Parts: C-alpha cells; sequence; structure tokens
RNA sequence: AAAAAAAAAAAAAAAAAAAAAAAAAAAAAAAAAAAAAAAAAAAAAAAAAAAAAAAAAAAAAAAAAAA
C-alpha cells in the first residue's frame, strides 16, 4: 500500500548538460564545435533544439516471408 | 386310549381379504394372447424428430528514408 514517486518530485543534477565528459580525448574536427552549454544558455520549458542520430545494422536475419532473427540497427552517431 | 420327530450348517415352509344369482343371465368395443439356436453363432454413437437457415465484415497502398 505505499505510493510511487517521480524524479519530477526530485531535484536531478544537470551539470553535465553544462559540460563534456569523454574518454577520447582527441577532440579531433575542431569545426564550429559541440560548444558547451552555460547556465545563460540554460535549457527551459517548451524550447526547441534540433536533432539527428546516424545509426548502424548489427544483426543477422533469415528469408522470414518466404510462404537468425529478424535484423535490428544500433546508433552510430549523434549530433543535438 | 388317532395320544406326532418338536428341525445343521443362519435351511423349510399359515394368507394379512370377496363377483354379492342373494333374484326375471344374448352373440370377444382386446388395450395386444401371439415360445424356438445351442458346434466353437443373432451385435448404431453423433449428440437423438430442420412441420419458418438473409450469410461477399466494403475498399484506396502512386511510395521511403535513414541524406
Ligand atoms: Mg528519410
Amino acid at each position: 500500500r505505499k505510493p510511487f514517486f517521480s524524479v519530477d518530485t526530485y531535484s536531478i543534477n544537470y551539470d553535465i548538460l553544462f559540460r563534456d565528459y569523454f574518454a577520447n580525448g582527441i577532440r579531433d574536427t575542431a569545426r564550429r564545435e559541440y560548444k558547451l552549454l552555460t547556465h545563460d544558455e540554460a535549457p527551459k520549458s517548451g524550447t526547441l533544439v534540433a536533432i539527428d542520430a546516424e545509426f548502424v545494422s548489427l544483426q543477422s536475419e533469415l528469408c522470414e516471408i518466404d510462404h537468425i532473427r529478424p535484423k535490428r540497427t544500433a546508433l552510430a552517431r549523434i549530433s543535438i
């Protein structure tokens, strides 16, 4: 007879949005970069960001339609 | 002086009651009266009376991605 509770009722860390953390450390192709958030550009409600992920498939399948499991993907790249 | 054994094996034996013409009664309206194996012998399952079965449930997808 206990109730459930959400993390929206809680207090969440956000600073990983406001920094980078990566174990590659090469950080090359330094273009107009994956520029880090600060709290002047802190995220809001109702606001919009764009997002695009590129995928790769990792599964071998069978014929499956003829009158080893059906192929599914995984993520390869993300640009937000 | 018709005076018989007084019951094995749970023996064995009673009935717990009638046409009534007693008086001047014709010839089946019964509802059906109705026996044969035994030479290695007769042999339904499904669930069992259609006294009224309309019986295509629309379709159309121009095509993906994901640079
Ligand atoms: Mg596409």
